[PDB]
């Protein structure tokens, strides 16, 4: 089998990507953020409590002939943003783009914190990291890559996130139309539960590459591209007048700048993120002020490969028995 649906920016920033998925029996469409960093597929529902629903579509189990109640399953979950969300669980009929996979965990959240309220346009998570990370107990649950894995042609999905544009998440094919040149594969570690890898080094807009080993992860559910602070400061001493603000929480720009490109090293390959993609716009309605889109990850303890650089390339989530990632030019 294979699946092929299209994932949309949020707003005109690409903060965030929202894809159809189908829930239930008649089928509920829900609008979920896929996350490459987590391992929960939850969403808002007839449970959560009133005053956090703001404008989300619900999931209603009871309206689903194929819901069936997890006995005694609850889920919790904190994000590396500071949000968080819980509940219990149903296992229900969960269709991606023509995939289906029954009896997937549907976490039906309870609760959310204020960050998932006042985002009207995210119906909840679906986690694509290792099922190691997955929160549900007394009993962890598969994520629906790892339930549809063994029905699949290829036991892959990929990512080709667009800039101010939609595009696409498939499962279980490489579409050898969506990229230019070859894919170069990469080692993986799941010991953190993530897709983590090594990337060979960066250069800075038409600047000589620096070979160096930086250990982080593929996120999709991560907007910007958070680096070591050497990395990120090699970058911004590029830009006349960028500085690293403390009141604002990270590196700004004067939004008259013309940023440069960044490079990132995929084994032998290069992978370049035109400057454009690094513009987050106005700090505030009306300032002159940018914020960036490259940021320090000393503050996080991982490095991650978030949207900003995603987006530039096709990239392979191959889930083989020993994973690996690939990404390619497009
Ligand atoms: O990397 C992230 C992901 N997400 C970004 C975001 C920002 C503004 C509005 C909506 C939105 F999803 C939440 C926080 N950090």
């Amino acid at each position: 089998s294979t699946g092929s649906a299209t994932t949309t920016p949020i707003d005109s920033l690409d903060d965030a990507y929202i894809t159809p998925v189908q829930i239930g029996t008649p089928a509920q469409t829900l609008n979920l953020d896929f996350d490459t960093g987590s391992s929960d597929l939850w969403v808002f529902s007839s449970e959560t409590t009133a005053s956090e629903v703001d404008g989300q579509t619900i999931y209603t189990p009871s309206k689903s002939t194929t819901a069936k109640l997890l006995s005694g399953a609850t889920w919790s979950i904190s994000y590396g943003d500071g949000s968080s969300s819980s509940g219990d669980v149903y296992t229900d009929t969960v269709s991606v783009g023509g995939l289906t996979v029954t009896g997937q965990a549907v976490e039906s959240a309870k609760k959310v914190s204020s960050s998932f309220t006042e985002d009207s346009t995210i119906d909840g998570l679906l986690g694509l990291a290792f099922s190691t990370l997955n929160t549900v107990s007394p009993t962890q649950q598969k994520t629906f890559f790892d339930n549809a894995k063994a029905s699949l042609d290829s036991p892959v999905f990929t990512a080709d996130l667009g800039y101010h544009a939609p595009g696409t998440y498939n499962f279980g094919f490489i579409d050898t139309t969506a990229y230019t040149g070859s894919i170069t594969y990469t080692a993986v570690s799941t010991k953190q539960g993530f897709w983590e890898w090594t990337s060979t080094g960066y250069a800075v807009g038409s600047g000589t590459f620096k070979s160096t080993s930086i250990d982080g992860i593929a996120d999709t559910g991560t907007t910007l591209l958070y680096l070591p602070a050497t990395v990120v400061s090699a970058y911004w001493a590029q830009v006349s007048g960028a500085k690293s603000s403390s009141s604002v929480g990270g590196y700004v720009f004067p939004c008259s700048a013309t940023l440069p490109s960044f490079t990132f090293g995929v084994g032998s390959a290069r992978i370049v993120i035109p400057g454009d993609y690094i513009d987050f716009g106005p700090i505030s309605t009306g300032s002159s002020s940018c914020f960036g889109g490259i940021q320090s990850s000393a503050g996080i303890g991982i490095n991650i490969f978030g949207d900003v650089a995603l987006k530039a390339a096709f990239v392979v989530f191959n889930g083989a028995t020993t994973p690996t990632l690939g990404f390619a030019s497009k």
